[PDB]
């Protein structure tokens, strides 16, 4: 057992740190109250080395050099404080499409689509959600026939997908055959560009403005047999196990952003004088404090636990599920009880306090429910 | 003991329902939006009786015909179902502006500023809060000196003012004497429009975006001695009292942005079919459901509790107290677990259940924030 | 609307608070200790007329002068701030037993059964349960054969008999047809006594150690005709409407719980010093005691609501369902708080916080798990 | 970072766990209900070598071939799992008593009181808890008078001593200089027998039964100069430092108590039936199941990493304060719910899970009630 840091995974965090410090703070209230996403910064953020922590220097990465996934998680949990539509934006990119390429892919498609994800060079997205398949992933519309050619074509249409229009690599999941429903779902590559792939309605979230939400609009999409990521009928077990990975993600954001809250709540409780007093100096203000303190830390180790878990080849599934609930929950919580240390000021959009509380509703709903995450506990825990 | 309706009530129940429904519930996503206050919808409001229901048919009102101060909280709770920033600006009205006029104010300053505003002819605000006076409302800046004429001078400003910049009469509480702070504030009326009474920035609200919240800044305003509502250094008790009844608006308020959600997610619940179930299916939702229900309910009874014994003559300090409270908690759990059944679309701007997450947090603040209503309960419990 | 007691309900309340002044509190601490049940002391209760309040002077009750259900709710809350366990002796009796008779009996069955429950010279149990049907009420297993003579013959047992084995007249659920269930359950008047009528195990239980809990045992126990309450069949709708009004009952018992805590809190509070001040005068203490009033608040016009809706012969089922796990939530709350007010003081059997936390937990279980009331709750909402 | 126990550390657990399935087991529902405290099974238990895991060879322990700080508190959390009293009997022995004489005691003071607590030979205890002096240590009224002997006199008792009464070495401070409070606390090594050292009431408690707490008096009691622990004064300092190191293993003992309510939950869920289907197939069961594991692995993290501090050296007061609150918070939580899963079964002493709940409240209360914790946390938020 050890809670030690090593220098390499304190370097990527101290690197996110002074990004998220220099780029992200200045600008954040801006782009957060007009709903910019900023290609610019998501192009320094991707030359920074981050979104190749984990992966072998082979693909372009720092992991045969000692990074691994707690360094890469590290970061989106600090890039979270600052700016938690950009921290997602980051996550999606390697958790959620760069993995699985570099887990289930072939050489070919490993050094043709995952290299540029690794160094920054593309923006990856997860297409999977759709209408009629939220959390039962199996209601999927989307066909994905075969042709003479061998290549397949796709009709469908997907809804949410983070990064969706402002990413290069969409992984997109489509049924081969639609009568062996979770047995029958496919995974493929698609290249932002490709004729009949166009986009919908932008979404309009209640926060995490910073990070772009659009649909997917497949119309009669023609890929190569190349662009099937892993076998026909395989898809089910990928977009689960990437999935994994990606709630380690939103737990590391969620942790973030809630550190985001005590930090402001903290500050803020000694400069605050009322009756005379700081706040902090009125005990149910410091024992708000020191709860905050205690969530914070509780959601913390576990979302470390399952990083370190991923990183060694052990089962990390149960782990990350707890991980994400936990710390989403914690979000929350802790999230809504800034607000309310922060008075009528805190419910100003000028505070950064409002703003954490919009963004922590997220991460108990995307990547999979709180309710699934209980689903994926218990089911082990009946075994 | 009973627990039934009067017919009366049950007409200015109806009244405002029938209102939200046909005049509120189409534009309120729009306005919301936008964050536009619309002094149209206010006019319609202001002329259905409703702010004059607990006031005396000799100033213009249904007090005398059966109506009373549970008619009015009615009203309140259902106007917030539809729209929470419109039930607020309502609430502000009448509960603390017309109300100490017609409890601390001469016939003549009756005649001539209560009339108006129970005939729905004008509408009020209150202002009390400022920088340096929050919850402790005895930081106040804002100087009020008597000139030879025997008219008094007001300089200062007021910092979140509900109804501001929108409204006709303005309840302003000024120091008179800054030695006996707490024993020294007095209360004023200024009429909007007064040489040197301005107003500033307008706020940006977390939600509630349909009120209207404004700064005013007071630049040696001069105001006769008949202005003056009480006597000179008997503000706080003006206030304070005022603030008891405007905490049942509050509470009321809650109230309805719960039964809001609630009514959301009960009917998407029978709607949204996964696994080949409507929602209600699963054991997990139906639970979760019952249980808002349990807690709407037992806001509820505090909530027309305390209504009732205002109307009564009893002493209502702590039950208001206690309503506040509850219902405004009742509201965040409620209205957050409301987002979590809606899943993404939840988050999205286009349904009405994120609105109602957004605005449930200023009922825990504004009026006086739960910590103070614990003070006020705890106070007493402590004699 | 209107929320105040009638001066009978004062009575009704002020007689219960002398027994427990009186009778109660001098001996409450030896009794539960020991775990005895005072036969003397129930005899003495319900010599006080507190079992008639609301049945008609044609049965020995003061229902035809103004005695209500509320009365009676008000003295069951009041018995409970002393003796948990004597509160459910009664609440098992007028709810469970004289209720059913009174409801559904023929005028002869109220001549001899009623009367005797009424004025206080017989006590009554309610016997449903069996160790194959707790919450599944349909699991009944005890068969209630028919004979030549018109005659039925009882066989088979049941567990957890509260007053079971010091009853005098039990109402026993018995299968008359098992083919409907929950359509084939068929009550009996079943007396003590009557051969074959044997009682077994004596429960062992962690709290309301002052109550007696007794399995029954059936073998071959012959029923006249005129025992069947109801007729063949409506067994079930009998023990589902009689449920429904023993919960306000136990709501009421949990209400009184919650009470007796939060007083021996606030005056604990009042007296222990630390760090040279009275513990109220820290303010987690003040808030914490502030929070425990609040809550009981909120149940207590649930509880109250309940019983005025089943005295005016409103539908309150729901009502019973929302009352009975507010209450005993809050109970449970409240009692694991004063416990901790209390310090190292609160974990000795002296003092009487430990004891209320004890019996607190009951109130969640008994006569419908709050997983039941939010079941039963839930359904009416999705109707 | 490195979630992995070691070698050792899973031995020493292995340890723990076969002495609570074979000596504790079979025995806790008897020893409980009797409130027995069995002197040769906490000699067995001293035997084991579990005492000496984390000190020196030189002392007689295992220390220097492996054995940590982390060794003994799986250890403590093991048997908490069977005997929460007996679990603490042996955490208060190392934490409370060997720890001190190791960290501040003179190598001839450890050579004769050190070993035999390392060994197992002597069993030990901390006094420090007066009537007058619970939360507000400094409240000390036992004086320690010194004498021309260069001897000392104490005078005064000390109130919930556990091990009290059964233990042969004794950690008592009194106050040597009364002017200086906070800073004139000393600590003295009282063994048991020294004339005029009595015992007095022993403690009746809520749960814990297998537990001895008793008062300890001292009448004139004369101790020799080298029996001071650390120096006239810093009695307090010595206090506060063991205490931190006393919570990692209260916070181990509250996560065992969990662990053993979670375990009998899960095996009665997957056993009992009603509806036709196992407990464990209702959702609301299987969600409650998986929301009890989570927090157990909240709480488990931060009770290794406190631990895992300590053993490294690093500063972790505040690590051991949330460590502490969490693990007893989490497994009052689990606890209540636990006896809920069992329904009517769960509220008897016949089963287990009403046990667990009585012995989980003073894992809130000892060591520092909570509020001590968030006093501690937010203290050093504030800094
Ligand atoms: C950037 C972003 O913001 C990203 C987005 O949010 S991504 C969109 C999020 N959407 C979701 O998370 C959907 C949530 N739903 C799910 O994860 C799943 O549908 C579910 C957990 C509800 C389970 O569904 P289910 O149909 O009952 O399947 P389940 O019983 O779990 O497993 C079915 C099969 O898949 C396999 N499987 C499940 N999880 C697996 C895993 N992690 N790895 C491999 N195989 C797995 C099972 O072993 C089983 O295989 P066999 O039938 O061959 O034995
Ligand atoms: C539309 C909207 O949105 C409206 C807005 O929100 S309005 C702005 C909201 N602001 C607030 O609610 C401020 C909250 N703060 C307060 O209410 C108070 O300052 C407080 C509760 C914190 C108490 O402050 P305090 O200085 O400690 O005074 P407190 O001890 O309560 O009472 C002081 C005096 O006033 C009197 N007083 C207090 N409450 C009173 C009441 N309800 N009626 C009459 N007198 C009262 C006290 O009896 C005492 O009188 P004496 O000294 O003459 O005996
Ligand atoms: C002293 C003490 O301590 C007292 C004791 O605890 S005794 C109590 C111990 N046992 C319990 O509390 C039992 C808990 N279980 C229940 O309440 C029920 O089993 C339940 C609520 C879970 C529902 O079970 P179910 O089998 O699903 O019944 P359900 O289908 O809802 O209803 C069956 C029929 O009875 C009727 N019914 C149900 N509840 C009713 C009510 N409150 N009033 C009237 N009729 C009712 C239904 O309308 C239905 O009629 P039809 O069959 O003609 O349509
Ligand atoms: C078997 C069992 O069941 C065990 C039992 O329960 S025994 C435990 C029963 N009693 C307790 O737990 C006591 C609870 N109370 C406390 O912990 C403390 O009184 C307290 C945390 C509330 C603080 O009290 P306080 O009087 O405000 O002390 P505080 O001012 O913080 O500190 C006093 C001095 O000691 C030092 N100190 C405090 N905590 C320290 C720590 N953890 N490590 C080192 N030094 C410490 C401070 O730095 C300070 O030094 P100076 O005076 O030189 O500046
Ligand atoms: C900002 C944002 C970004 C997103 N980004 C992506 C992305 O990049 N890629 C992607 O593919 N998707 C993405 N999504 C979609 C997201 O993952 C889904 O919204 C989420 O999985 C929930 O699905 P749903 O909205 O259909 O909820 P539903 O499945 O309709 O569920 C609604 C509610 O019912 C609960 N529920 C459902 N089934 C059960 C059951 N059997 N038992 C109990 N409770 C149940 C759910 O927990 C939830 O509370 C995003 C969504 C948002 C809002
Ligand atoms: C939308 C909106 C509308 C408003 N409308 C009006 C209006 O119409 N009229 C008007 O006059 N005002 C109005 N206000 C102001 C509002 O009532 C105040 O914001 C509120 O009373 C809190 O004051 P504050 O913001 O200064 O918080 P502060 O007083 O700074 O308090 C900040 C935090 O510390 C807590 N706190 C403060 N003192 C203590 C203490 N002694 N012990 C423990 N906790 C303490 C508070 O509860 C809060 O959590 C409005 C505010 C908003 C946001
Ligand atoms: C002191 C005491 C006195 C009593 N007195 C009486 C009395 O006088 N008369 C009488 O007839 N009975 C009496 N009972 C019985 C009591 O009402 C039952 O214990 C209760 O109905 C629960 O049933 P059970 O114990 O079989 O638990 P179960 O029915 O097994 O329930 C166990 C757990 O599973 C949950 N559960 C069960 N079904 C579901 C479901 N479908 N979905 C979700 N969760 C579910 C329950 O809520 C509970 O958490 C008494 C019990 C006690 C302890
Ligand atoms: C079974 C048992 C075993 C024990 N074993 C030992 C042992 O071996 N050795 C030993 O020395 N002691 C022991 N104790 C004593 C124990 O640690 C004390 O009970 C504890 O420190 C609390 O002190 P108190 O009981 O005086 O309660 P109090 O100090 O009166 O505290 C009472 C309540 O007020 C709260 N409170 C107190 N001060 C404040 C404040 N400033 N702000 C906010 N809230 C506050 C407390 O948190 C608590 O809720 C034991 C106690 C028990 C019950």
């Amino acid at each position: 057992m050890d809670f030690n840091l090593t220098d390499i995974q304190q370097d990527f965090l101290k690197l996110a740190h002074d990004f998220g410090e220099k780029k992200l703070a200045p600008t954040v209230t801006e782009r957060d109250h007009k709903g910019i996403y900023d290609k610019e910064l998501i192009d320094e953020l991707l030359s920074l080395g981050i979104t190749g922590a984990y992966f072998e220097e082979k693909y372009g990465g720092s992991g045969d050099d000692g990074g691994d996934v707690l360094s890469y998680i590290l970061a989106v949990e600090e890039l979270a404080k600052y700016d938690a539509g950009v921290a997602i934006t980051l996550s999606a990119t390697v958790s959620l499409c760069a993995n699985p390429i570099w887990q289930f892919g072939t050489e070919a498609q490993k050094e043709k689509f995952l290299v540029p994800l690794v160094e920054g060079t593309k923006l990856g997205a997860f297409g999977l959600t759709e209408p009629n398949a939220g959390t039962d992933a199996s209601g999927q519309q989307t066909i994905a026939t075969k042709n003479d050619d061998g290549t397949y074509t796709l009709n469908g249409s997907k809804i949410f997908i983070t990064n969706g229009g402002a990413a290069d690599i969409y992984i997109v999941f489509a049924m081969t055959d639609k009568s062996k429903g979770n047995h029958g779902i496919t995974a493929f590559i698609l290249e932002d560009g490709t004729p009949g792939f166009t986009y919908g309605k932008k979404e309009d979230k209640m926060g995490i403005h910073t990070s772009q939400t659009m649909e997917l609009v497949f119309q009669d999409v023609k890929v190569p047999a190349e662009n099937m990521l892993g076998e026909e009928g395989k898809g089910f077990k990928i977009a689960m196990m990437t999935l994994d990975g990606g709630r380690i993600g939103v737990a590391a954001q969620a942790l973030g952003i809630a550190e985001a809250a005590l930090a402001d709540a903290v500050e803020y409780s000694k400069q605050r004088v009322q009756f005379g007093k700081p706040l902090c100096k009125f005990q149910s203000i410091s024992f708000k404090l020191a709860d905050m303190k205690m969530q914070i830390e509780a959601a913390r180790n576990l979302v470390y636990k399952a990083a370190c878990k991923k990183q060694e080849g052990k089962p990390f599934t149960v782990d990350a599920a707890i991980a994400k609930r936990v710390a989403s929950d914690v979000a929350m919580r802790v999230t809504t009880e800034a607000v309310q240390i922060f008075g009528g000021y805190g419910y100003s959009e000028e505070y950064p306090v409002a703003r954490h509380m919009r963004d922590a509703k997220i991460t108990q709903i995307y990547e999979g429910t709180n309710e699934v995450q209980l689903m994926v506990t218990g089911g082990a825990l009946l075994r």
